[PDB]
């Protein structure tokens, strides 16, 4: 179950980076 | 503990995208 | 060990953000 929780953390970081990009476009 | 794990994973990706953007502005 | 679970979540989240930043960098 260790590797699966890593992908969850990796997928969450992938999601957070796109949120940072969408918030930037919201300003632009 | 599960909610905090996915939270800081999203915050890590949210924080990593901003630092990379500031690293990108350093080029140009 | 609730301390190191959060650290790997930060590492996994930062990993995901760098993935997306280089993933979107390919599209250009
Ligand atoms: C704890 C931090 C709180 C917010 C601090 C805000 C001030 C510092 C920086 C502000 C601007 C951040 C913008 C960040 C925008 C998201 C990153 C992005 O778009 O990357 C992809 C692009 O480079 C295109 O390939």
């Amino acid at each position: 179950p260790e590797l699966l929780f890593i992908l969850v953390a990796i997928l969450g970081g992938l999601f957070g980076a796109i949120v940072a990009f969408l918030l930037a476009l919201r300003r632009l």
